[PDB]
């Protein structure tokens, strides 16, 4: 399975892996001031970084099935989307484009949440594409989609 990474970037278990260069995830970074949730219409800024938002401190955007959005989060998180808890499935109607995510396989994928509130990936370079929707959370912890 996919490891978890702690707030100073340290795997939890198995073997490190790096984020794909054109992820809007760039690493290392720090994170976890505060678990902050917010709503979709409310994601954080770039802008957002240094000071914070009225909502609190701001690492970026985390985002789990739910869905469930944050703008810093202190506990272990995906660095990539763990592939093995998703599942192949048709284009959905996308209400919001989140971010280019590191696949568990190495690629990149966009990321969007559809209207009916599944997240979603798709492959991001021309050919070997998939669609996939993020359906189990066994360790019901969220994707550092993008570090500001
Ligand atoms: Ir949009
Ligand atoms: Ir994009
Ligand atoms: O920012």
């Amino acid at each position: 399975m996919e490891p978890l990474y702690d707030k100073n970037g340290a795997v939890l278990f198995g073997e490190p892996s790096d984020t794909h260069p054109q992820s809007t995830l760039k690493l290392p970074h720090p994170r976890g001031e505060k678990e902050v949730i917010v709503g979709i219409r409310d994601l954080p800024r770039k802008g957002d970084c240094r000071t914070g938002n009225r909502l609190g401190p701001v690492s970026g955007l985390f985002v789990k099935p739910g869905p469930v959005f944050y703008q810093d989060y202190s506990g272990p998180v995906y660095h990539r989307a763990p592939l093995e808890q998703f599942k192949q499935a048709p284009m959905c109607e996308v209400t919001k484009r989140i971010g280019r995510v590191t696949g568990s396989d190495g690629n990149l994928y966009h990321m969007y949440v559809c209207t009916d509130g599944c997240i979603l990936v798709k492959t991001a370079k021309r050919e070997g594409q998939d669609v996939l929707k993020w359906v189990y959370n066994v360790l019901d912890s969220p994707i550092w989609v993008t570090s500001c």
